[PDB]
């Protein structure tokens, strides 16, 4: 607990001693540090010389930093990360510049870009999310991250804002170490290395404890939680499971216990088509957030600092309400001259996740070319301009007027058409199409006109127009089925106009005209019957 | 003001004396308490024995608690509620465990479930909202709560999050007492019991006052407020009323006065179809929130504590700016040894409501069976899976392409069909349908195909298909009206194919074929006219 | 720095001396003041007399106030604005009433009304936004405010909530002076008046500096930013430009420098149809907010207070990391007796704008009469009831099922029809129509019925109905094209019913009936051919 050294941009510093260090690690967050450091001898008149301004070039913002506290027989490292705030404060004719050093996980909270992960497990997602930034990814045995997605969209949020929105949907911690961040399931954290905290103590081998504190919340505790999502086939709400009572911690320090104030439970019924596997992992994901705020604590220990964010400490010798074993969260350090070196290690975590993943707003999208590899649904492929890649596509269910049992109005839009997409429960994985639009490129066949004469349902490729025209002014219905054949019906008349050949195929036939009748055919008229007569 | 006793889980406590009590009641909130209590004699080595850990089992989280301060000639009760935070803190070789006791109104903020109140007054709503949890409901004479709703949806928010979102839409206070919560209109609170606060004092019968404070805000004050909602019939915006100047308090402590910085007023024009009665009660509901933050105050009194949250105290003898009468809000108590017992009673309240009621996102819904009991509209009944009950139904207006004056494209969806619902101004009482969908259960008649050959408008029950087929590849329009009768029109040809019998009923008739004509009917041909000739 | 005088409601005050003044100006905010003032001699018993309550009538809320500190040879004015909080606090038998004085820019944050600016530049918008309240508008040379809008909607937000949501979309500061607020581009603020801050000092003409502070953030810095919006014609995403590296400040106090932690940059792809000029000004608008939080500082100077919010101060003689020139932001003043008079002037600003402009929710709108002055698009004019003016109209793109290349289902709604509008990326400038509705005024031609017999596509004016009826129960398709002419097709039969005249115009014609054939025409039958025969 003596003589730390600060390596700034690969070069160890000796011009400015540190008068304060506060290193704060934490589960499911970036870890941070804080260096308050000052000059030992240089006055304010002799501060602005060439030697002191040289070292502040090493301390400039964005340079790496690693502070290593030398034990005397070991060399503890405490932090390794980038300078983010360098704030110099000068008063009472002396200066004291603060540093704020942030981990490499703070490199992800900088960016903001939308990206499409189409068919990947979350382990394949979090690999490509951390490899993209430049921090290595150590993994653990997770039962939730081996889960394949048909689509997975990060929609205009940060990379660390997408990260813990996914780590809260699977229920797995983040353990940011010094060299590599590692993921671990909270249940697998048990049976790890175990430092004992005794109320007796009175030994040199035991751990000295000061300022112990623990707190039992029951403000909001679900006793039973289920997350149920829609099933598109066999239209029902299939709940993934009523997952209550997660096994975590040990006796009288478990979040289990602390019985809920309502015995009925909890229920959320998502309307997005979630699978039974995903909503099952989501139910114990949300359950883990509410229960783990129930038991909290902190313990201000001595210096030596071999504690990390994975291990669990047990309380022994205490009262039967206070004893138990729980996983360490949020290791802190402090280095003053008032105190030598301490470690106020803690237990448990808060519930609310600072990230944001959902896009509530409407968008437009161009329908891409044909694809078939989906399951049997009417999902049509779209291209979203908000998504950056114009080559990758998204499935999207089509909303149409009168889509009945087998009797649907089916006019599937052509590739290259513009649509109006909205998202099921604001989820970027589940878009749905609300219509189609015309353009200056894809022109409507008619401008809107005052007392709009014609109302059409015209479908064509440009070589042949198969129309259904209703003229409300001239009181017509023109089935212009092809450009040649018009079946005209006035309000006062009727017609049937052909180009080549007309055909009647019935069993019997009747004609009845009271005023007159005239049949006329040039160049041949034949009338054939087994009994022909004229009356 | 001596010797309070704490009954924890029905058993009065004497092992741990209380070193602090802070009981905070408040209008339109849960009331709370805070007990800091410690052991009188037991050291840390003798803390973990069987006698002390027995009493902490009574102090465990979720147990009821009631603290009763014994006056000596009376027995005041101060609080009755559940333990919610039990936090033990140990430092300097002594421990001091804090309790946080919460009212039975905190039982409602725990839950989160969506529920459908179809046809009930709000008095019938708040009865079934408080009976469901387990707190009795005392009522007062309210002019706003006797208001019937066609629908009323709590959509995935808490019960206390739905409660004051309704108490802010009707403009009525909540008065949480010790034994039963009671509702009261703010205007009916006047002419209640009246404790006088004098600047002269100098008596034993008068009330001793310390640390008086009052504050006059005018940051945002509407001078005139109107809330106007849409009227579906006779399409206009019918405002419920320009309700300004609510009568509350008395002279120079009324929120009236403190003239607005803008004289023009305030206007919100909701697009949801609110009634004229509801938007009238909403206008003085929102007006009550802005004005009541205008005049605020607090008065730190002596011990005896006969003040409750309903009565109003008048100031007399003060300056003519400072005098007046206003309803007591937010009674507090404190019990130290530095002070004996005090009551820092207050006046007025803040404006923002911590609850949340609105669902902005899209959903899907299955259309239920036929119902008729609505007023004359095209509202079709739907079943929402996000709502828990599959038996109860919701009306929903139908969005269709080209719904004109009397000339509408009317294809009302069958019962059992899936729709795309969105909500008018995000209101769960007003859904609207944006389309209909196909399914693996309700299959589309055709898969989407590359260069999609056919475009259909087919309507059927499965025994008979009445179609309107346009084949864009083979350049046809096939009016397959029934499975037998096809009216074919090629791009180069035409046809009219029948099964049984064709009919012509005109006045005159013409046929004109320039290349050839042939009529053929087997087994009989008859031609009848008053003048028959062949040319 | 002696003897300020406070003019309250046009009348200078002398009954109550001021024991504290804190005047806080700030760029892109309202400026404020705070007056703690107390009585010099009047006791509490003699506080409530007629002379002291007279002066508090001048100090009442909403009265104007102007405090003028008299230098002795000059007369500095410091503030001019309205009383907003008057809070009297009385304790220890003495009172000390606080005033909170707010600028005339606080008059705009009061209101909340929706308004439609159809065709105006932002300079013509901010003129009519400040003239409406009653504060004059001084302008500067802005390259962004001379930008014409096809539409511009303030949708149910405050006037100051619409103001800086527009000043952040153009990237121009607000400089609130004492007499007139002035706008200025941040780049044009350079080469202004320049007060030098020296580390040497040691003169009477130089500026005395205490408590200097500066802070370099790099928490979130875009290295390159582009904002790309949709182009309706030639459907693509045309980015306005990759505007990085804004020129502001000078060397070692510029936001340029402090290199980003990610070198890749930043990208947002809006789906709303923004122009190339608007998204270009939006890219340097958002870039200005992130970079200007990078360099911050504050300098506690002496009294005399000739500094204003526009000028820039340079640091000279300091270290080469610390020197530089940057524009003054957030001038403060303090007037105690402990300190004589100070001015803790600052540099740089925070990033997040407290205002709110976007309406995510659905609405309804009545389609207005015909208008033509748009560019070539299918935008149809609507009237929004949420917008206050029923005379002004909004364009809105129409969403229709199957709007293909030139083959669109075109049923443009009549004027006076009700629609379902949603907004592209929640933007009130870009609505889009999702359907049309029936009414009690615009009645559907049929009530929805159980086992709904008929499905119609009927278009009419009331004098003549041109229908397309499919009866699913009676298994018919009735092309009631006009009220007289019905083309009936049963499931077992067919018909063709006319009123006046039928016509066949083909080249060849065939009839084929296997059971029987009968043609009948009363009062005349003619059969004409070049070769007539009967077989």
């Amino acid at each position: 607990s003596h003589q730390l050294k600060i390596i700034a941009d690969g070069k160890a510093l000796s011009l400015l001693a540190a008068v304060d260090v506060d290193t704060c690690y934490r589960v499911n967050s970036i870890p941070s540090a804080t260096l308050k450091l000052s000059v030992p001898d240089r006055p304010l008149s002799s501060f602005s010389q060439t030697d002191v301004q040289t070292e502040l070039a090493h301390c400039q913002v964005g340079k790496t930093l690693r502070l290593e506290l030398i034990d005397g027989s070991k060399k503890w490292v405490l932090f390794n990360g980038l300078i983010t705030r360098k704030a110099l404060r000068i008063k009472n004719k002396q200066l004291l510049l603060t540093l704020v050093v942030k981990h490499r996980l703070q490199l992800m909270v900088d960016t903001q870009h939308s990206q499409l992960f189409k068919d990947k497990s979350e382990k394949a997602i979090l690999s490509t999310l951390l490899n993209q930034t430049g921090i290595n990814a150590r993994f653990g045995k997770i039962a939730a991250l081996d889960q394949k997605h048909e689509q997975m969209v990060q929609f205009r949020c940060s990379d660390w804002h997408f990260l813990l929105c996914r780590l809260s949907a699977t229920g797995a911690w983040l353990l940011p170490a010094i060299e590599d961040v590692q993921f671990v399931q909270p249940d697998a954290l048990k049976s790890n290395s175990a430092y004992t905290l005794k109320s007796r103590g009175d030994e040199n081998k035991d751990i000295v404890v000061k300022d112990a504190y623990w707190q039992f919340d029951n403000q909001i505790n679900p006793a039973l939680l289920e997350v149920s999502g829609w099933d598109i086939s066999k239209q029902q709400v299939q709940s993934g499971g009523r997952y209550g009572k997660i096994a975590l911690g040990k006796a009288a320090l478990s979040p289990d216990g602390l019985a809920s104030l309502n015995k009925t439970g909890w229920d959320i019924c998502y309307s997005s088509p979630l699978t039974t596997q995903e909503s099952g992992y989501l139910a114990q994901g949300l359950l883990l957030n509410q229960r783990i705020s129930g038991v909290t604590g902190e313990f201000l220990l001595k210096g030596d600092g071999r504690y990390q964010l994975g291990d669990n400490i047990q309380l022994t010798g205490f009262g039967s309400q206070l004893d138990g074993t729980a996983s360490i969260t949020e290791v802190r350090h402090r280095l003053n001259r008032r105190i030598d070196w301490e470690t106020t290690v803690s237990i448990g975590l808060q519930h609310e996740y600072l990230p944001i993943l959902d896009a509530p707003e409407l968008h437009i999208a161009t329908v891409a070319k044909y694809q078939q590899d989906s399951a049997v649904l009417n999902r049509i492929p779209i291209i979203l301009p908000v998504l950056n890649r114009p080559n990758e596509f998204l499935w999207a269910r089509l909303g149409k007027p009168y889509a009945s049992h087998e009797s649907g109005f089916c006019f599937y839009p052509e590739p290259g058409d513009e649509v109006i997409i909205g998202f099921f429960e604001n989820d970027p994985r589940y878009p749905v199409i609300l219509g189609a639009m015309h353009n200056p490129k894809n022109k409507a066949p008619f401008e809107p006109t005052q007392d709009n004469r014609e109302k059409v349902l015209i479908v064509k490729k440009g070589e042949a127009q198969q129309q259904l025209v209703i003229d409300g002014k001239e009181k017509m219905i023109r089935i212009n089925a092809g450009e040649n054949q018009i079946m005209l019906q006035q309000d006062k008349d009727i017609s049937l106009s052909t180009k080549k050949e007309l055909t009647l195929k019935a069993q019997t036939m009747n004609a009845t005209m009271d005023k007159s009748l005239a049949m006329s055919g040039k160049n041949s008229v034949e009338i054939k019957g087994a009994k022909i007569n004229l009356t």
